[PDB]
């Protein structure tokens, strides 16, 4: 089924918003200090690592995900998105690559998504993140039924 | 005004990242082979010369900078940071000490910052192309907008 619009919006803000806008949006879902600290580290990392072009290529890849039959025609909500997201958040390059092929990623699109994954990996942030906490809270929210 | 987050990130990586993490981050801004080579010499020196306590003390000092009125309340981006950073990179001990006094550095904080300065000096990197170029390019990046 198609992704919850609020999830799509979070990811779009993550990539394109200012750090303050992204974090204040995360805080509406989960206001734990550690979650907001991690969110800001991750956001600053993606902003610094990704060029405008990289961000464009990530947005094109996400659109391939959101329109894929592996997202929309499935019984539950956009399953391929979550597979991608959690491969990113946990630094699983193999699973990320397997999932990207499924949506016909170009090489620059793969490059861009790997930059996001690198930002989770960087400086040991993969060991810290509560992956699933924010995403679970958005995806199970009343606005997502 | 507050420092650009890309600048704070560059310094945090410099201190706490692996050498590869730091040098690669440098290469995202300036991929001249001389710059990358010089960055790696500097990073290996700071890792070998600074203990964990030294790194903790550099980080606490940098937090004093980033929250100082001489950073935040000024009209342009974090001026006291730049004064400190460039004093460190070009081995000006006098300006470093004066600038560390303006942010109420402790002695451990001062010791730690002088070790970073020593890594620029002892390795010959004052008269080498490195952090003038790199720091100018981060601070003027579209991300910082500067």
């Amino acid at each position: 089924m198609e992704i919850c619009p609020a999830v799509k919006r979070d990811v779009d803000l993550f990539l394109t918003g200012t750090p303050d806008e992204y974090v204040e949006q995360v805080a509406q879902y989960k206001a734990l200090p550690v979650v907001l600290e991690n969110a800001r580290i991750l956001k600053n990392c993606v902003d610094a690592k990704m060029t405008e072009e990289d961000k464009e290529n990530a947005l094109s890849l996400l659109d391939k995900i959101y329109t894929s039959p592996l997202c929309v025609k499935m019984a539950e909500t956009c399953p391929i998105f979550y597979d991608v997201f959690f491969a990113v958040a946990n630094g699983n390059e193999l699973l990320l690559d397997l999932s990207l092929t499924k949506v016909n990623a170009t090489e620059p699109e793969r490059t861009a998504m790997k930059k996001i994954q690198d930002c989770y990996v960087e400086n040991g942030l993969i060991s810290r993140v509560l992956d699933g906490l924010v995403m679970t809270t958005i995806s199970s929210s009343k606005d997502c039924m």
